[PDB]
């Protein structure tokens, strides 16, 4: 029974329990099981899910050295999550050279040129969104922002991406939106995940039976959207631009990208470009709604540096410190990682310590986010501590929404402006007001992703 | 999750862990476990093996209803245990009427006709201990009773049920006893079993492995024994008597019963009068030597009977009250069931009492042994509970070593003689004596089957 590691090297951690580790201990989140094994623990634990010996480690150079230093040799992929059929060919997914010569392919994709060359497709459907947002600001009732945003960002990415305007801002019941988001209805409650980090035994046996974690009635729809708008119907060259899709395309005809690990990757780019960006998007109005001066104060930036309501640039965007400051706060707040993760691939000694081959070292992300070893009072909202005047302070290992090193987020400078230019187009034209419903405090859900336990809502007003 | 059913039927029990159950309570011994609910929950309770619900019940009406007004309708057949093979066939595993058939056919075994034409067959083979045991005697160093009760059994039970003399008493290094021991290593430290108890849905695809809880290297060696001793070695009927074989035999030519099914039935007989006779004698002499005036009073009524070492009989070993009343009290004590168990088949309301389909209903045999409302210092070895003036204080549904109903110890009668026999012989001759290694207060295994958690060593003296 692997269950003795952590005691046999002298680690710390919670009790085991036979089989299920410490998986009882997700009851109330395990956010909350990492807080408060961090405060009882220290710098360094270790504790089981099912027989599977996770590591947590909160040391700035032992995870520097994990991320960074030795990714390539020991550090190199993240947990198999469970069944995953062909998905095994996605990027993130992607294990040692497999993805290597992915995350070489993909890496051009995201370059300030090709970048700089969606602002003005994407400035097209700021324009939308503007327009649907004030059609509710003229009735005057509660807003799920997600929906709002969800369309707004899944028109981005399918555009940006493919080329293909898909409208899913002038479409309330969209295909594209209403399939994506049951992708991953990941939930300890749900006794199919649950079990699966349990008992991950049972994954070889059920990727034979061809059963994802993914609905199939999911990646069939998806599948089929992507076969030939790459095909037949991407032909004559014509207006063809940046696009992923062609990247893939062009990389195939005269290393060697299959077809089926083409769909693979797109809806990788599809999920993140909607469900990531989207929720962002809403935890800041959250902040912005419940903190009005700090929406004030950006509002003023976003018209001093744009004068009077001005059409934003990639040159513009990036001037502008304090909506920086405000993306990195909520970020901090709210990680959509929540926890970063490694598979160690041989044996070890980082810094004084030793890991053995097979166990998993993890950075637990919302917990550094919120310790008081290096935020002060680290339960508030304080843009105020990303001004070019205190980010010295803080530790480039501690804060890491997007990960670091060799594996981090390809996405990063995609989101960060895609964001942004949807954050400027509605603050320069609306402001945003707590409802009656809207929960204070925002309590997260206790199951897996991080989302609102409940969905947010919040009233609009225009200028 | 079918966790919530004793609470949401009003029955108190033991708060059921996810998956668990309550399994991880068999730490100290089930028995122990069985023992504190009764004590805390009273008449009545429930409690999960993983998900598997199963029922204690201790009013004697209950009890009653269950073995013996319902078996037929409601309660047939135990818990299936575990990937079993082709064993499925075996009696005491079978169900429904499938057991039935196999019952009425195997019932006429152990008839007092046929049970006195053994007490000659036993007669030649008791001489043969006898022998062995003034072998150690003039030796005068400590004796592992299972040993030589183990050889005795199984010379007992091969000649009784195939007519082959095997000899086990003349040889050491016998492989018919070597086997047959290793058929069931029952233990929860053993990471099989656990699991098993706790997922048996594990079970259906062990079967299609041809996996079996009995060791293919035992079943080969007692399918190869028992495959042509029947065919071309019993042939010219030649001596032939009162053989369960020929009764499997004769009752195959001019229903039907099958080869393979043949093997599984010989194997539940040859374990049953090997390892559960055994044991049960190891017992009675731990109880015999820690309570001398409890041998000697004995050793009196056997030459009161049998005048100065005089051949028992059948009418003989029957008179002895004494004899019974000790080996009662030992099997009190020490009930090698520890349970009575049975699967309730469809719905039903026993005596006001409502239990749902797929239940197991489970009768606590050691607790309600040890109960203090029924016995009189229960922790206490007392012969005389069993005598003619106070059996009528015993109610015959709380004290059953041979369970009760249709389906009750077939062998029965069988044990009680040939263990009866074993021991008149025995003490006829020798007395015993404690040891220096002798487990003394004597503690049972933790894990499965009831067994010494040290084997019994005792020293023999001739009169
Ligand atoms: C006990 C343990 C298994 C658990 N972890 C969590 C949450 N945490 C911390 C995770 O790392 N959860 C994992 C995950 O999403 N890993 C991801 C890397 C990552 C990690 C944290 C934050 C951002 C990206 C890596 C996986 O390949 C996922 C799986 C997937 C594929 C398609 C659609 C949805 C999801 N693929 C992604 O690339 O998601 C798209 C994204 C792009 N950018 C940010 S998310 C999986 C186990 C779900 C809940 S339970
Ligand atoms: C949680 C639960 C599953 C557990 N129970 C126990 C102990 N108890 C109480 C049992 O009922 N254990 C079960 C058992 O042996 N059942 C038995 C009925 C029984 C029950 C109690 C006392 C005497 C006979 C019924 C099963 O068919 C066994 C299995 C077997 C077959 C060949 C060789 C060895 C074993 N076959 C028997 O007929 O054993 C021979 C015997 C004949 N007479 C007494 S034992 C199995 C689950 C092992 C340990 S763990
Ligand atoms: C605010 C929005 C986003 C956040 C916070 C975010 C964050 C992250 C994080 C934390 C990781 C894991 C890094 C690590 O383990 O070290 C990651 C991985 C990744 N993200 Fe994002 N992401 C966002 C948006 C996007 C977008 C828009 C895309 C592209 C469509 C994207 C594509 C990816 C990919 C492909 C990976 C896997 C990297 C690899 O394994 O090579 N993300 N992201
Ligand atoms: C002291 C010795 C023995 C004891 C205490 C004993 C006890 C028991 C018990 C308690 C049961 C279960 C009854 C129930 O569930 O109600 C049982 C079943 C059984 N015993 Fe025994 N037994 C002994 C010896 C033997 C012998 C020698 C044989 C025959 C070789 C035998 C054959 C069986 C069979 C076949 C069953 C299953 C009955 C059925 O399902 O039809 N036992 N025994």
């Amino acid at each position: 029974h692997s269950h003795g590691l952590f005691k046999k090297l002298g680690i710390p951690g919670p009790t085991p329990l036979p089989f299920l580790g410490n998986i009882l201990s997700y009851h109330k989140g395990f956010c909350m099981f990492d807080m408060e094994c961090h405060k009882k623990y220290g710098k360094v634990w270790g504790f089981y899910d099912g027989q599977q010996p996770v590591l947590a480690i909160t040391d700035p150079d032992m995870i520097k050295t994990v991320l960074v230093k030795e990714c390539y040799s020991v550090f190199t992929n993240r947990r198999p999550f469970g069944p995953v059929g062909f998905m095994k060919s996605a990027i993130s997914i992607a294990e040692d050279e497999e993805w290597k010569r992915l995350r070489s392919l993909l890496s051009p994709t995201f370059t300030s040129g090709k970048l700089k060359e969606m602002v003005p497709i994407i400035a097209q459907y700021g324009d939308v969104l503007v327009r649907n947002l004030r059609r509710e600001a003229e009735t005057g009732k509660p807003v799920t922002l997600k929906d709002v945003f969800g369309a707004y960002s899944m028109d981005v990415i399918t555009s940006t991406s493919f080329g293909v305007n898909i409208d899913s801002l002038n479409n309330p019941q969209d295909p594209f939106v209403e399939n994506t988001k049951k992708l991953l209805r990941f939930d300890f409650l749900d006794p199919f995940f649950l079990s699966i980090t349990v008992f991950p035994f049972l994954i070889p046996i059920l990727e034979v039976l061809n059963i994802c974690v993914f609905p199939r009635e999911v990646t069939n729809f998806l599948r089929k959207s992507v076969k030939r708008m790459k095909e037949s119907r991407l032909e004559d060259t014509q207006k063809h631009r940046v696009d992923f899709l062609q990247l893939m395309i062009d990389s195939q005809n005269s290393k060697a990208l299959s077809d089926l690990e083409l769909v693979a990757q797109s809806i990788i780019f599809i999920f993140a470009g909607y469900e990531t960006t989207s929720s962002v998007l809403s935890f800041i109005m959250y902040e912005l709604a419940t903190h009005p001066d700090v929406q004030q104060k950006l509002q003023e930036e976003i018209d001093a540096v744009l004068p009077n309501k001005a059409p934003p640039t990639y040159d513009t965007v990036l001037q502008m410190e304090y909506l920086d400051m405000v993306v990195n706060e909520t970020l901090r707040l709210f990680p959509i990682a929540m926890r970063l993760e490694r598979v160690c691939k041989k044996d070890v000694e980082i810094n004084g310590m030793f890991i053995p081959k097979g166990v998993v070292v993890m950075i637990p992300s919302y917990a550094l986010h919120r310790d008081p070893k290096y935020w002060t009072e680290p339960e508030k909202f304080l843009p105020e501590r990303f001004s070019k005047k205190n980010k010295d302070n803080i530790d480039p290992y501690i804060y890491t929404p997007f990960g670091s090193g060799p594996r981090n987020c390809i996405g990063m400078r995609f989101a960060l402006m895609n964001m942004k230019l949807a954050l400027i187009r509605v603050l320069q034209n609306f402001s945003f007001k707590p409802c009656k419903e809207t929960q204070i405090p925002l309590k997260l859900s206790l199951g897996g992703l991080l989302q609102p336990e409940k969905p947010v809502v919040l009233k609009v007003e225009s200028r």
